[PDB]
């Protein structure tokens, strides 16, 4: 069912157009909520550790971290496979007062590199995510993060900072990328801004590196956008097809409802399609 990206323009038209099969219907086609088990999630001893109690974390995807508190090794965080790659990236909630310290053992356990932010802190009034970066350096857990650069820019923001597990030698460089202009829920006028996003992440993140840790507020909807979108891109690139259907598809296999509304499915059609223009 894929489609040559030479074809794509024309999909994408055909499945605007309201008279035959079109991304309604797509959309209401892919697997909704739960499809998997989630047990530890559910754990009374993790109700607090999940923002959303509708976006948790399956069994068989999720991130354990080390045991510290038989509980302590639950975070909202499950691995998705990249187009190249298993466990490529790891989808997250935006973390919670409790949880900040169990995001960045994760970081450390996982060793990764980058951090992926579609969201603002607060939006509309509401808080969508707790500060978890210092302005110069802090220490959560026994983590100790230090900010060394802020490269501001229209849409985005790349943070970089060093990051080492206190009483160990090691100093690993790290970089957050926030992209400050995606609404919770909704999707940027424009795709534009997004790619370029999506463009720095790839020509910076350190293959070596562990998963690239993405995350909006849910861990849900602008998540899986951009990883819906990242891993098309790479599809596009090798292949001359793209199967966004399957993409979004296998995404919710391995953590529910990545991609949380009809817009955002198609909004990533759109970038998609930008990208392969260009």
């Amino acid at each position: 069912m894929a489609i040559r990206v030479a074809d794509l323009l024309q999909h994408i038209t055909q499945m605007k157009r309201g008279q035959g099969y079109g991304f309604k219907e797509e959309y209401e086609a892919l697997p909704e909520g739960q499809t998997a088990s989630w047990d530890t999630a559910k754990e009374d001893e993790n109700r607090n550790k999940n923002r959303y109690g509708n976006i948790i974390s399956y069994d068989h995807s999720r991130v354990r971290l080390l045991v510290l508190d038989p509980h302590s090794d639950y975070i909202n965080a499950n691995y998705i496979d990249g187009y190249h790659r298993p466990r490529h990236y790891i989808a997250t909630q935006g973390p919670m007062q409790e949880t900040v310290k169990d995001f960045w053992r994760m970081i450390w356990q996982e060793n990764s590199a980058s951090i992926v932010m579609v969201t603002n802190l607060v939006e509309v009034g509401r808080v969508k995510c707790v500060r978890y970066w210092p302005d110069d350096t802090e220490v959560y857990g026994d983590i100790k993060v230090t900010l060394i650069e802020t490269e501001p820019l229209a849409e985005y923001v790349i943070r970089t900072f060093t990051v080492q597990k206190k009483g160990y030698h090691e100093i690993r460089e790290l970089r957050l990328f926030h992209f400050t202009s995606w609404p919770d829920h909704g999707v940027p006028c424009y795709a534009t801004g997004l790619l370029g996003f999506v463009r720095q992440v790839k020509f910076l993140n350190p293959p070596e590196a562990g998963p690239i840790v993405v995350h909006c507020s849910a861990g849900a909807g602008r998540t899986g956008c951009f990883i819906a979108i990242d891993t098309m891109l790479d599809m596009a690139e090798n292949e001359g097809v793209v199967d966004i259907f399957n993409c979004v598809r296998e995404l919710r296999a391995q953590r529910v409802n990545l991609v949380q509304t009809e817009e955002q499915y198609v909004f990533v059609h759109d970038a998609i399609l930008e990208a392969c223009l260009c």
